[PDB]
């Protein structure tokens, strides 16, 4: 439907925001120096570590994800380069 | 609305499957030796490295993942310990 999501650069959603509502290949495009927390408005959605879908993928469903940590759980990286809505049904 | 998602011991949907509609923290415990290859009648689904959802995910949506290099695009790991619906809207 109206997928949006919304990533600040800080944790707990502080600094420099960057919305999207489709699929990007490259967050360093929106200017996003790094992804320091995420605000999921619809979704779901999928992020991954390099750009252009590659990499360690990591989940993102309606809610709030204030730390690194709360959207992966592998430990090993708070890298998010690229995201995309997830096909649904 | 129904999730549906079959795991097969085997690439190619070859060898014993494994049914699931909702979380399933331990696949071993339906009798699963390993994750050979998927198949999604209804998703998306959400699968983990570690068993209770925990560890690198692996996003399989409505489609066929015939082997183990069609969800984690990388040789990390093959190992697939948890799985569950991811939750729309």
């Amino acid at each position: 439907l109206n997928p949006k999501i919304i990533i600040f650069e800080q944790e707990n959603f502080q600094g420099h925001s960057h919305e999207l509502s489709g699929p990007c290949p490259n967050l360093k495009e929106t200017g996003m120096e790094k992804a320091g927390s995420v605000l999921v408005q619809a979704g779901p959605w999928v992020g991954y570590e390099q750009a252009n879908c590659k990499g360690e993928q990591f989940v993102f469903e309606k809610g709030e994800y204030p730390r690194w940590d709360s959207w992966t759980s592998s430990r090993r990286t708070d890298s998010l380069s690229s995201l995309r809505p997830i096909k649904v049904d």
